[PDB]
């Protein structure tokens, strides 16, 4: 295992745990290089793109790496100010913290009973830590990973609504060409990211 | 009245924790006010429908753009002990190209980084271990003994206070590097851009605890 590896991250990774899953990495692989670009670009010479489900008919060659559950959530003090939504419809009267890039529109697929319904866009940004803290800080009601925010929710500053519809999961690929298909750096990579996001302090995100 | 909306383009490198900080104070203050912020690399418009404010790292060389300075950071480079413990410590410029870098870049960065003793700076090379357009995993890879990189003293007082992290090549000093809010001239209307840059640069200089973040 050596060589080069160019991997493209949605900018919605968290870049202090992509950090110390690279650093394990390095550490078992000492010949391998890394170029790590987080981007949102739709992939640019690049070994491998990790990305969020569905994959499109130019995924060619993916394999699933894991997958999240997210909930929706606000804080104590948003829910008193402005009421508990009873049901999906009535979210368009709600403030919503949209994670999303600029064409990311404020609509969420709920419930399985399943339904798409709009909110009031007050915060638009693609970035998980911002709309954790802004949920956190009582503006309004967001879509978070059941995983990244169980201590938040265990000690009620942030509290689940609408669980009679729930969300699908989402799911992470790794997307490689076949020309590479033998390529023992990616396998390698590919590998040791599976590990770390089932079975390690990896599961924050 | 500050109220209506505000799209923000900020570099993929800028601290999320720090942003997320400001914006919440920001809307605090203007509850009226809606923000769309992304964090992005690509070049983006100022006008139109385009983004309000870009957050953008000297040089400023563009005409037709207003800029206020929000920070600026002086960049030393680093190590950790166990790096040099191993690999040797480099005594001049020179000798960089024989030791891992660990490059903070986009797709087109090369690995150098600028030096010189006075304010002439010349490229100096490096084995370019890792690239990446993360702050926060440079550091940590320096941290975990990986390579030389260019670090924030501010971000990284802790470390260098304590031994972490070891500056070298000090007779070669990096510029500093400064960040700027900008906006178009051809907009006009900027009670909120003006409310935005002027109200991150109050909390910011008035916050301890932020500005350890870059």
């Amino acid at each position: 295992v050596s060589g080069s590896l160019r991997i493209a991250i949605p900018v919605s990774f968290s870049q202090e745990l992509i950090a110390n899953l690279c650093s394990g990495f390095m550490r078992l692989y000492p010949n391998v290089e890394l170029d790590v670009q987080f981007t949102d670009n739709d992939i640019e010479g690049y070994d491998i793109a990790i990305k969020y489900g569905p994959l499109q008919s130019s995924d060619l060659v993916a394999r699933l790496l894991f997958e999240r559950q997210p909930i929706l959530v606000a804080s104590p003090g948003y829910l008193k100010t402005r009421g508990t939504p009873a049901t999906p419809k009535e979210l368009s009267d709600h403030s919503g913290i949209l994670l999303g890039t600029s064409r990311s529109a404020p609509i969420w697929p709920l419930g399985k009973r399943k339904t798409m319904v709009s909110f009031q866009r007050k915060v638009r940004v693609n970035s998980p830590i911002m709309v954790k803290q802004l949920a956190l800080d009582d503006f309004g009601i967001a879509m978070l990973s059941n995983s990244a925010c169980k201590t938040e929710l265990a000690n009620g500053q942030l509290v689940p609504i609408l669980q009679e519809w729930p969300m699908e999961p989402f799911k992470v690929y790794g997307v490689y060409s076949s020309r590479r298909q033998l390529a023992t750096n990616i396998s390698a990579f590919l590998d040791f990211f599976v590990k770390r996001f089932s079975s390690q302090e990896s599961l924050q995100s």
